[PDB]
């Protein structure tokens, strides 16, 4: 259990575009010893989805190998069982909803047996979020507290519900299964009431695979789409909810929409602006944009170039001693500045600060 001296701030990141939709995604390791964050993102599915998208964050725990092996395979699993081809034409919202739980549960017993028949030593889990998007229905999907949500008309349309072991219905399971909610955690060990992997809490016997103390089974949310009024949705595990909200992250990347066009650069600027607000996780944010998302406006580029001149000048005045970066972040904090980004405060506007320390006290 251990942190390093100071943070790995690499960014790794990817794009796309497709299905009249554009995606940006980062990920970063952070002041943890390990990266053990996943993702999956493709537009375009096999077997005749080819308008079907899929998007999804896992937060891995006790290493990586249930991440790494879900965000390969979490997709097929979903999509190639029974349930969520059993009607004849194209899926129904019945076949959806069910093809993800069979996906779910399949590939946690698949990973289960491949782990009891090679002898496997990693104890690992994972989490995940993701929303799996049609022609007309972005269907989310949540198991464990990472967590997505959908900006529509400027507004928090739809927010996934994290399960927390002391959420009343995990609660009632968890002591169900002989074990209790010890502050917030399972025995007092584990922070998530959701997962797959952590098979050493699936083996009550005689209790179905959902009624164990960490049940594998989704959570699905069939939402109808909004040519006109869809405008964002974020994924993120709780690296980035842990110190931003709902409402903060939907009002922050906004604001940095009206800036660029660049989501790679959107969902690094969340992620630093997290790390900046005290985050000490690993982080992984996807942001898929619809055809009216947020555009690029003259004036917000303009305000953004004048609070970083500003910025610019309150840093070298400042300076005049010689005060660290901490002390002139302090100062600064302390003159409560106006037109700071929404949500993102001083902390989103760290790295034009410090570059600017760092312009003037290179030593
Ligand atoms: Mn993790
Ligand atoms: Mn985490």
């Amino acid at each position: 259990g251990a942190f390093l001296d100071k943070p790995k701030m690499e960014k790794h990141n990817a794009q796309g575009q497709g299905n009249g939709l554009r995606y940006g995604l980062s990920s970063m390791q952070g002041w943890r010893v390990e990266m053990e964050d996943a993702h999956t993102a493709v537009i375009g599915l096999p077997s005749g989805l080819e308008s079907w998208s899929f998007f999804a964050v896992y937060d891995g725990h006790a290493g990586s190998q249930v991440a790494k092996y879900c965000c390969e395979h979490l997709l097929d699993h979903i999509t190639n069982n029974q349930d969520f081809k059993g009607s004849a034409g194209a899926p129904s919202v019945e076949n959806v909803k069910n093809g993800i739980r069979t996906g779910f549960l399949e590939i946690d017993e698949h990973m289960r047996v491949m782990s009891e028949k090679k002898h496997g030593a990693d104890r690992s889990g994972s989490t995940a979020v993701g929303v799996l998007i049609s022609p007309q229905h972005t269907y989310f999907i949540n198991c464990g507290d990472s967590r997505g949500l959908l900006c529509r008309n400027r507004k928090v349309h739809f927010f996934t519900q994290d399960h927390k072991p002391s959420n009343p219905l995990e609660k009632e399971r968890i002591q169900n299964a002989g074990g209790s909610v010890m502050i917030q955690r399972v025995n007092g060990s584990l922070a998530v009431s959701r997962a797959l992997g952590d098979f050493d809490y699936k083996c009550v016997h005689g209790k179905g695979p959902t009624e164990q103390l960490v049940s594998p089974e989704p959570e699905v949310h069939d939402i109808e789409r909004s040519e006109e009024d869809d405008q964002f949705i974020i994924l993120a595990c709780d690296g980035i909810w842990d110190v931003m909200g709902n409402e903060e992250l939907c009002d922050f990347v906004r604001s940095r929409l009206e800036v660029t066009d660049d989501l790679e650069k959107v969902c690094n600027e969340v992620v630093d602006t997290c790390l900046y607000k005290g985050s000490r996780d690993n982080m992984s944010v996807i942001l898929i944009c619809f055809p009216n998302a947020p555009k690029v406006s003259p004036e917000a580029v303009k305000k953004e170039a004048e609070l970083d001149k500003y910025l610019e000048c309150r840093v070298e005045e400042i300076i005049k001693g010689v005060p660290d970066l901490v002390h002139v972040m302090r100062t600064l904090a302390s003159e409560n500045i106006p037109s700071l980004p929404p949500g993102g405060e001083l902390a989103s506007k760290r790295n034009v600060i410090e570059a600017v320390y760092n312009r003037l006290n290179p030593y």
